[PDB]
């Protein structure tokens, strides 16, 4: 299986037995098509799709609206907005991109995963009809920057924290790699796409913005390593990655991990829970690019002696019961996102105990969650 | 004399004579409001034939939304039927620009016509008339008078008549336009246009079978349906009507909703239950302001099995003091400051002192934008 950000065990797995004839698998395929029958009708989604323009006035800069920032009910133009943790103010929804990366996402993630596995070149042409227009069209495609992404109304400085935002469309990108070598993704696609993640990296590692979100103390800084291998791993850059997972990655784990494996960072916000899940989960997906070169991030320590193990340790009491969670959680966490979390660190450290929690926990064996696709084993 | 309205008619009789008095305070405060209303002014007149998925009519004239808590089946090919999660807004609900235009439209309005009650400038008559001809009466852009496909749900066979609750967004600026009768900006073609238009409304209520549906509902979707039912009412000056309403619907609706402790069960069962327990008595509170300009008090009038909506205070006041020690299921937090309103109505309707000074204590904000806090600067 080519370098990506997906469980490549378990994408080998399929096609293996998809090629085979295995009965079992081959109908849960044949589910997926039926499912992924929609992306091959959409419309491929653009950033420049928006009537609010960012302060470029380029239509292709992505702009988003930090989603627990709030219009001061106290001042007569309501600037500047004020922060409610773990609130998110509906004018979010005002700027299409938000909900189109996560569309868009969704189609070329879904119909690279499907092309690798079958190797029906209908999804690969569908694929590349979502990447092209999302990313490289000379006027519908968004330029490689976060600049305007989670901006905040009368905040005077700028920040780096909407570069998370990347996550959903950067999933996409990895996802080219499967689509190489079909008549649909031709090279003059491939070096398009190439230079604008050689022009999206150059952005997250020498800008401002990105060198900020680089050293973030909290889950920001795990999702921009995340982030950073899905679009080192497109570009095949592998020693990069080892650098960033013993420079960065490794680090950062040694620092947030407290001594009984609590996620401090995590523990004040208004969704502790939620957000101490969603550090582990940019562990995860970083962990599936690292360890198809040989670095488990599961088990391999920090300088300082911590593994991430320690960090599930904690929080897999409260995954059997969310109710027993001490810590502030305003609204009601959904065990379902375990599932994949507690299977993923669970084979990757041999605990049987993480994995037959996972399979309990279960997904929907006909959800047409895409991030779900791999998990087969969990339906 | 203030008009038979949806608000305070007292504290917006205070309002008015001291302005027109000059006492300073007031007049500084109508100063804030003025500058609050400017943006209204500004503001374009909405209508709610800007939305491009059409409902099953193909009318853009058609009020349709989503309703909040139904979302797509995953497990589903085709996300069909939608499913019900009680208490998460599925953002989906987003995609239907009425659902907020509604809301803006409403806002501007009531604040426009208020302070054109209070301050006698015709250009907020002017402003408030552009709004209520093209949300209501305009032969292109004005709504049908109708909810039909309110809070539709896809893939959902039956009609349903729980959408009719978005009604209270613009139906407390239907009843705000009789503030600005007589201005100049409002002519009485305009005023013939929007009674025909209420009427119409007010018609499509009683005798669609979605309104005969809501306004026999056992929760706060009845109570709300009697609020709007009154607004409309006023509107229409059909006084008798507000009164066989009161003593024949809304009563035995809010006796039959109070249990023997002053709870509401039917609230109780929700996910949101200290905030759908407010929900039903703000419904109440709206009412109330229109029974008691005519006399009818239905904080303090019994029902005919003895349960009186003052009972369903004192159950929730605790809790308003101090929101944490709710005992039922309440999946977001509990915004105290409704309180201070709805505990300041009941408190000078039932002469509860201590309810009235919990009120005062909560307070409202003095700057705040929030269109229905214009009337209590008591509160402020
Ligand atoms: O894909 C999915 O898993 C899931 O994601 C959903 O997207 C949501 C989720 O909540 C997601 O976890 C993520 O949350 C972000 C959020 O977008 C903001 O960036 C928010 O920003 C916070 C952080 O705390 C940040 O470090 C900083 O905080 C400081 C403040 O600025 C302030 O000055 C304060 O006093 O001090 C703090 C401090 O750092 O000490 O900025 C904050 C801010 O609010 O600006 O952070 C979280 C995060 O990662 O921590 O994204 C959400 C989103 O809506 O984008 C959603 O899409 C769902 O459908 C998916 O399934
Ligand atoms: O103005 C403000 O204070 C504030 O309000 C915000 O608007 C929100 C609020 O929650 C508002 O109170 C209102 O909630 C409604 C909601 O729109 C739905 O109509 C919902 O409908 C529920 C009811 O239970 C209904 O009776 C029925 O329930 C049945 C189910 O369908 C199901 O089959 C079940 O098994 O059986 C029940 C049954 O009892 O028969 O339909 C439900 C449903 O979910 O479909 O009810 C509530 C309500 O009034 O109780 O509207 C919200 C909204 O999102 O519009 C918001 O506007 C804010 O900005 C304001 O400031």
């Amino acid at each position: 299986a080519p370098l990506g950000p997906f469980n490549a065990t378990l994408l080998e797995q399929l096609k293996n037995d998809y090629q085979k004839g295995e009965k079992e698998v081959t109908r849960y395929i044949e589910l997926q098509e039926k499912v992924a029958e929609k992306y091959i009708k959409m419309t491929p989604l653009s950033v420049t799709a928006k009537k609010k323009l960012p302060p470029s006035k380029d239509p292709r800069d992505y702009m988003t609206l930090s989603p627990y920032w709030w219009p001061d009910s106290t001042k007569i133009d309501g600037l500047p907005y004020i922060r409610k943790d773990g609130e998110r103010n509906p004018e979010v929804y005002e700027y299409p991109e938000r909900e189109n990366a996560n569309r868009f996402g969704d189609a070329a993630y879904c119909l690279g995963v499907l092309y690798y596995i079958t190797g029906k070149e209908v999804y690969a042409k569908a694929c590349a009809n979502h990447l092209r227009t999302w990313f490289t069209d000379p006027k519908l495609g968004m330029n490689p920057n976060m600049t305007y992404a989670q901006a905040v109304p009368g905040m005077k400085k700028m920040r780096g924290s909407g570069f998370i935002d990347s996550r959903r469309f950067s999933r996409a990108l990895g996802v080219a790699k499967l689509i190489e070598g079909s008549k649909s993704w031709t090279p003059s696609d491939k070096k398009k796409l190439d230079d604008w993640a050689t022009a999206f990296c150059y952005w997250m590692e020498n800008s401002t913005q990105g060198q900020r979100e680089s050293h973030a103390a909290n889950n920001h800084g795990l999702w921009y390593e995340a982030i950073h291998l899905m679009v080192l791993a497109y570009l095949d850059r592998t020693d990069r990655i080892r650098e960033v997972a013993e420079q960065s990655i490794l680090p950062k784990m040694g620092a947030q991990i407290a001594d009984d494996g609590s996620l401090p960072q995590e523990l004040k916000r208004t969704l502790s829970l939620h957000y101490s899940t969603f550090a582990l989960e940019a562990l995860m997906e970083a962990n599936q690019i690292t360890s198809q070169i040989g670095i488990n991030l599961w088990s391999t320590p920090a300088s300082n002696g911590k593994v991430a193990s320690q960090a599930v340790d904690y929080l897999y009491p409260f995954y059997l019961n969310p109710e027993d969670w001490k810590f502030k959680q305003i609204k009601p966490f959904d065990q379902s996102r375990a599932a994949i979390l507690l299977y993923e660190a669970g084979t990757a450290l041999g605990n049987q105990k993480y994995v037959d929690t996972a399979k309990r926990i279960g997904l929907k064996y006909s959800t047409s969650d895409v991030e779900t696709i791999p998990y087969l084993v969990l339906k």
